[PDB]
């Protein structure tokens, strides 16, 4: 009718994952452990952390109902990396390359 729709959001998922894009994708791999990092005012400015291990094991358990749910925790991620981050911050760079990646290959949805 996961379906047809869901099926293209895996493939984009485990492309985001793969080594192709690792070189600006890794900050986006596991949550933000922001105690490890010093960030101690990230659970303050980011109320709805995401990252791509969570949006896997979403996927893996069938958490997703359909593709817009999916790129909506995707978009999520990217937006709390903008929120978050100085703009001219690198993780702010590699953000909008893997974003790059995410828009085009989500606009390819099979009708
Ligand atoms: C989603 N990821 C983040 O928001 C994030 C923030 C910060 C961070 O330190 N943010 C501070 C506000 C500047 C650093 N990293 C890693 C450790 C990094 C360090 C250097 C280059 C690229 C990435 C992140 O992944």
């Amino acid at each position: 009718g996961l379906s047809e729709q869901l099926k293209h959001c895996n493939g984009i998922l485990k492309e985001l994952l793969s080594k192709k894009h690792a070189a600006y994708a890794w900050p986006f791999y596991k949550p933000v452990d922001a105690s490890a990092l010093g960030l101690h005012d990230y659970h303050d400015i980011i109320k709805h952390p995401m990252d791509l291990s969570t949006v896997k094991r979403k996927m893996e358990n069938r958490d997703y109902r359909d593709a817009q749910e999916f790129a909506a925790d995707v978009r999520l991620m990217f937006s709390n990396c903008y929120k978050y981050n100085p703009p001219d911050h690198d993780v702010v760079a590699m953000a909008r390359k893997l974003q790059d990646v995410f828009e085009f290959r989500y606009a390819k949805m099979p009708d």
